[PDB]
């Protein structure tokens, strides 16, 4: 069993905890986040989205105790003084969203770890890898990249229309929930005005940079994709537009019966494929990162197609952080 | 003065009201909805978007008085027993949602006026009109549209686009606020099943034909653009996002710069000009059609584009369809 540890219990820290409960390959042997123990209980018994934790929770002696394994709470602002060997941590989900760099992520190992998974982009030259993507490409890294949650949606979904038909180039668009990094009402984002404008009055846009991200872990498309965000006032759930100019020609049946085929072989458990009537709450909880949307979409022509994929940003990625762990422990 | 009548006093018939209220050449003489006096007035007076209204709103003898005017409250559900001629009503807006072919519109000139302006796109082949890109093509009818919302939104932005640089294709989403067609809770939606699911709680995706219909606006662009639209929960201003691939090159600043120019010249009032970090809000009461948003947006090479454009669907079109009253009185 690989044991490991979360730093940072946020959203993808409390859903990455909630998606190892059902794993006999992994177990969490320790959390810090800034928190008392009994207020980190309350934070995992109780979810606004996900509804309430369904494992017995209590603390003992200052520890957690979840469905009756003892689990280390620390409140180290610091990484680098997590004693993480002591618990037997040997892979550490640093979830915090601060330490995205090699520097700040390797305090986990000055601390007794062997491997970190960041649970976003890396602000430095850290590989990024995708679960069904480019995963297979790891090379040994101690500290890697589960890159974002819109990459993780729509470098599939590029994957095989690119395998398939060619993608000359595209552009794309995710209108994306609300987030931890976003304000109640107008306040302050010195780095991100308009993120700071209050988030359930507004539809506001946000650069990103997921879509280039997928020339990092599909090469080939290196320099042919782009785009931005909306973010809007939802709690959850997030999708994915590509509008994409193909090198060959693929009717709109064509290119949802390749979708289809990926998401029933090579993608299964990554990629979906739904024909129903479906809006973002259907996607509350789904553990796929990518799921295509047949009815949404549209094609100008046998050439330029507008392509829609809906991910729960908190639940797809964070299970795919734990395959990455599991990935990287066995390689 | 050009003396009108409203048929259904919702969201853009009490929006055409507010917009009139300072023009000096449109009157409006009559007002026919499915409710009371009383109501309408506490209707005009209060507004969850817009505010209160500025203005003095009296009920008398069964009629508004609206700063000392008399307007004429009918509750007559088949507009064939309005009887327009009664108050003078030269040109009607029709303002329902229910009345978009000619033999539904035409039952006001049944009743006495002159010429129909639909507030919607038509369910047949009357034509359409937007102000500063087509109006001029107008040749007299008695029965015309000022499109939808959207078309108002893409069809300035696409005019400046292909007459300065060439749109190829285009394929649009519009993210698109809440509106009265919508439900509070997952309710029944029989022709539009997505669209029946809780409009507070989900991003919808949803057909649109607006990006079609631009092709019959500027005929040019027929067979170059489609799209559609998510549904996301605000109460007013929408966005279109618009991709489009460019016969010639053109860096992201010599684009900015043409939509500038044109937003000082031929289009200003209808298509305007933002550098500034805004969000939806910021646009709420603005009665452009088209606001572009140079922050927003992005080129991923100098012929592969996403254009950024704002619209307050509420108050802009609202605008609009007062200028195509002026326009058709006029020519
Ligand atoms: N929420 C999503 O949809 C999503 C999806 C994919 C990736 N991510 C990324 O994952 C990261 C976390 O995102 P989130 O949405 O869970 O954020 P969050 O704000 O919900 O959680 C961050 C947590 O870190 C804790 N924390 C802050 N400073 C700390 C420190 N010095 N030591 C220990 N804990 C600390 C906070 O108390 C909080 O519980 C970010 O990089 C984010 O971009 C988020
Ligand atoms: N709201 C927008 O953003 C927007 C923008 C552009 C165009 N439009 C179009 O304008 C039209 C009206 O939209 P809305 O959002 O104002 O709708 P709304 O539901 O707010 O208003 C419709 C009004 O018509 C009244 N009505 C219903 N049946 C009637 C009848 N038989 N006779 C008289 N009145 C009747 C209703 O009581 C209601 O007050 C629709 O075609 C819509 O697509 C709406």
């Amino acid at each position: 069993t690989i044991k490991i540890g979360i730093n940072g219990f946020g959203r993808i820290g409390r859903m990455v905890f909630r998606a190892a409960q059902h794993r006999n390959d992994i177990e969490i042997v320790g959390i810090n986040d800034l928190l008392d123990a009994d207020y980190m209980a309350y934070m995992l018994k109780y979810d606004s989205t996900h509804g309430r934790y369904g494992g017995m929770v209590e603390v003992r002696e200052g520890a957690l105790v979840v469905n009756g394994k003892k689990i280390r709470v620390t409140s180290e602002r610091d990484p680098a003084n997590l004693k993480w060997n002591e618990v037997g941590a040997v892979v550490v989900v640093e979830s915090t969203g601060l330490f995205l760099t090699d520097e700040t992520a390797r305090k986990h190992i000055q601390a007794g770890a062997k491997k970190v998974v960041m649970t976003g982009p890396p602000k430095d030259d850290t590989p990024m890898f995708v679960m069904g993507v480019n995963n297979t490409m790891y090379k040994g890294q101690e500290i890697v990249s589960n890159a974002s949650c819109t990459t993780n949606c729509l470098a599939p979904l590029a994957k095989i229309i690119h395998e398939k038909f060619g993608i000359v180039e595209g552009l794309m668009t995710t209108v994306h929930a609300t987030t931890a990094t976003q304000k109640t009402v107008d306040g302050p984002s010195q780095k991100d005005w308009r993120g700071g404008r209050g988030a359930a009055q507004n539809i506001i846009p946000s650069a990103t940079g997921a879509a280039k991200a997928v020339g990092k872990v599909i090469p080939a498309l290196n320099g042919r994709l782009t785009g931005m965000a909306f973010r809007v006032p939802t709690p959850n759930v997030s999708v994915v537009d590509l509008t994409a100019r193909l090198e060959r020609p693929a009717t709109y049946e064509q290119i949802c019966a390749a979708i289809k085929a990926a998401s029933e072989g090579e993608l299964k458990g990554i990629l979906g494929y739904t024909e129903d009537e479906v809006v973002s709450t259907d996607m509350n909880g789904v553990a796929l990162t990518s799921v295509f949307d047949v009815k949404a979409g549209i094609s100008l022509n046998d050439r330029f197609v507008k392509l829609i994929s809906w991910y729960d940003n908190e639940t797809g990625y964070s299970h795919k952080v734990l395959d990455l762990v599991a990935y990287i422990s066995a390689h």
